[PDB]
RNA sequence: GUUAUAUUAGCUUAAUUGGUAGAGCAUUCGUUUUGUAAUCGAAAGGUUUGGGGUUCAAAUCCCUAAUAUAACAC
RNA sequence: GUUAUAUUAGCUUAAUUGGUAGAGCAUUCGUUUUGUAAUCGAAAGGUUUGGGGUUCAAAUCCCUAAUAUAACAC
């Protein structure tokens, strides 16, 4: 939250305001970490663990969430929602993804030869959460979930959590990092069904927590109002713990809502529901991103990759090779003319200070920025047609590379998220 | 509307519910459709004109809309919100983006350096249309603009405006295609501001429509509150006309919000404000492409780009050939290892029908989702090593390797074609 | 929400015990043309989060509203 | 919001200005192994958008709520 503020306000990441209180601005610094994590996400969800992304409305009238346990559960937790005629029902500002997605389900027939059917999600969610429980990025009043819902059968219900964890292994273990622990957290005193099903669904939990070998704890009485679940949590410098990833296995929202498939035996089955989200929300990761990093970006998420910087700020021969590398690596397309800008190529965040500073300036202020590369061009580099690039840590080993193996090297960075 | 329905049924790509009267779901299909104008957008903004987007709130205080004028103004259309205090000022949830992009701008200390100052944002925006006045995918009560807002000085506003007039053209001239004209909406009787300031707004606006060379007509008071704008207007096959792209010249919400920037003078300046938008709203721009095409998406838009067909749905050697293509066309990993998919790579929408149909039946199927290819698989194929493929809109057949059909693909994506 | 503590220019901050709103960084202009962590100079930016009061005088004391941080509550 | 019309199985629809809901597509299983616009068969899916009223009897008539389509209003 501190260590936040301060990487957001060295690097124009994000701004709050009075008028709209626990909602962030990302500003385009931010924007563009927020979107790539999303990016990120969805190519692993769409096209490896067959998720299938929906948009839903935002507000949904009060009968909804009556049907769904929440208008019951949350209702001081809930914005409402009216218009200027006080005849008509009220509605409510969705704070879960989910009772939309049942009715997704249940709008047609289903058949057991679509199962599991697994729904994506990133809209914007809105708690009204106590005053005094807010807390920079890591509890707001508005964030974004990488959510998503799974209908399956029992038979199902494993693997189905299993590829679950193997995402969250890749997010936490590989691409983002032992790193976690997780909270197995049973039935509330508020909760909706019958103590057997319930019974049932920890049972499940149990099993697979045994058998994914990972290191577990019970975390008695915090489960959700509609089922248990694997909670994920990671460590803050201050050895804090948050919940990020989550995974719940839900009995009562498909028996609400009445949902039901057709299995091969031509007769009516109901569907199980697996809630689950591996950012959690992508406010708070990012938020224990910068706690863990402070500023210090990978390159492929860095909204700062490149700086170029001539030595001669009037100089033409280096301007011109600073320019020309900076064309090469934005890889961007003028406003004067009808071409279009192209799909799948890359495009790199390169910027050029030409301030007229000496070159010590420029650089102390892109090393603060925490660049991650930077690119020197005098005389030297004009004689050689080489530039001269330095990695963000390491401030001795220098490189001397042409335009195209700068292209190549960022291209190799991005491939493999580094 | 009628036919938007019909498509949507074919091709499940969208849903609606009296819970949630005037808003969309777009089912995965549908998605898939909404994501990649979105994306095609943001490609354009983004590496071409210079726009950077926010992601912004969606609900603000009451004090926050009476600043804009919103609260006055667009007082029947906004949804209200409120929590259980009661106590608490109220907020509502926002028809449009303009007043978070001006906290924004006005947030910090601005250089005329950083001028033109483009925000792009396409946050979910509501308004409580009547409820007569609701259709389908083009009159909603939630929507997703594809909007900016471009912060810049008087020298600078001609040229702002035709470089929007130059992404309007490349959508409505090239990419999805007079194609349309602009109505030059003037001074409604409502109105914030100066009579003087409004007059040389207009002035700028006509100045503008003369220089374009593009056809243009009258639209009495049809101005926003804050400021004139050139609306353009496409027509539907039923010879019914509707606005999709616009812009407008704000100088007045600036005023409200005393936004400032410093010139190279030393001193203050209160920058000009352009609002813009060229789909529109995603959906109503939906709409249009399906009243046009009937549902017959270009590939590079279909959620159903080609299906595979073996003409025998247990003999081996065509299953094994059909699988092949197909996972060289989707492009997938496998989700029980620890390999990431990577960016930028090209991943085709192709699905295999081995429902053990007659070909005929399976092709009937096929056609009326409208993909945009279709590939046989039969004995003569597998003897070749080449897949039968043939084109939505066509009588003529080829025949081509697997390889050659992953860069058809690709070229036809490629082009936007 | 409650308790505590705060809110001073875009950011960070000073104002000896109510008595001069003062700097640094960033910004604008001039100057310097610079070889891997800060050329030099000037200008501008404040009525101290908003609204009331007390006093000859308020950033400072009193009432109120709003946020933020931290704990609790939930 | 007003006016008109409508709402029947996932979808499209039929049903003596009152008489006791039928089918096609899709789905599930069986059958067919199919060469470019629909193999054959069976099963399941309806208490007619919600609520109230009239009647011996309501998909049908009346009132009302919700939504859709169209036009107007804005
Ligand atoms: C996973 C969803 O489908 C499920 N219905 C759900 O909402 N679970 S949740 O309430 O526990 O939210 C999941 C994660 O969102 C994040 N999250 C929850 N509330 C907030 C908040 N107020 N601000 C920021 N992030 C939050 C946490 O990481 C949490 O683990
Ligand atoms: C362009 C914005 O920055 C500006 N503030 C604005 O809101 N202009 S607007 O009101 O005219 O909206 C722009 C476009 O959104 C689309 N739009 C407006 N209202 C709706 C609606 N109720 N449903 C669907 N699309 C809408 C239209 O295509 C319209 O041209
Ligand atoms: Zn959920
Ligand atoms: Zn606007």
């Amino acid at each position: 939250a501190t260590m936040t503020s301060m990487v957001s306000q060295r690097q124009d990441l994000f701004m709050t305001d009075p008028l709209s209180p626990g909602s962030m601005f990302f500003l385009p610094n931010g924007a563009k970490i927020f979107n790539k994590l999303i990016e990120f996400m969805k190519l692993q969800q769409k096209f490896k663990f067959g998720f299938n992304e929906v948009v839903t409305p935002l507000i949904y009238k009060k009968t909804l969430w009556e049907k769904s346990g929440h208008w019951e559960n949350y209702a001081d937790d809930m914005f409402k929602v009216e218009t200027t005629d006080e005849e008509k029902e009220e509605y409510g500002l969705k704070p879960m993804n989910c009772p939309g997605h049942c009715l997704i389900f249940g709008k047609k027939d289903r058949s057991y030869n679509e199962l599991p059917l697994r729904f994506s999600d990133f809209s914007p969610l809105h708690r009204n959460e106590a005053s005094g429980a807010l807390s920079g990025l890591t509890r707001l009043r508005k964030f974004h979930q990488d959510d998503g819902h799974i209908f399956c059968t029992p038979s199902q219900v494993k693997s189905e959590i299993f590829n679950s964890l193997k995402l969250i292994d890749i997010v936490y273990n590989k691409i983002f990092p032992s790193n976690y622990f997780i909270n197995f957290s049973t039935r509330p005193d508020h909760f909706i069904g019958d103590l057997k099903v319930w019974n049932h669904a920890e049972q499940v939990l149990k099993e697979i927590l045994e058998e994914s070998g990972k290191p577990w704890k019970l975390n008695p009485g915090d489960g959700a109002f509609y089922g248990p679940k694997l909670d994920i949590m990671v460590t803050d410098h201050l050895r804090k713990t948050h919940q990020v990833a989550t995974i719940q296995l839900d009995f009562q929202l498909p028996e609400r809502f009445d949902l039901k498939f057709k299995d091969q035996d031509n007769s009516y089955k109901r569907p199980i529901m697996i809630h689950r989200a591996t950012f959690g929300s992508i406010e708070r990761f990012m938020a224990l991103l910068i706690d863990s990093n402070e500023g210090r970006w990978p390159f492929w998420l860095n909204p700062y990759q490149a700086v170029i910087i001539p030595v001669n700020t009037k100089n033409v021969q280096q301007l011109d090779m600073c320019t020309a590398l900076q064309k090469k690596l934005r890889n961007e397309l003028e406003a004067d003319d009808m071409e279009p800008v192209p799909l799948n190529d890359w495009h790199f965040n390169v910027d050029l200070d030409i301030r007229n500073e000496p070159v010590g300036y420029r650089i102390k202020s892109a090393i603060l920025k925490n660049y991650s590369y930077l690119i020197i061009v005098g005389d030297e580099e004009v004689q050689l047609q080489k530039y001269n690039i330095r990695e963000r840590d390491n401030r001795k080993s220098f490189e001397k590379l042409t335009m195209s193996q700068i292209w190549e090297k960022f291209i190799e960075l991005e491939k493999n998220y580094k």
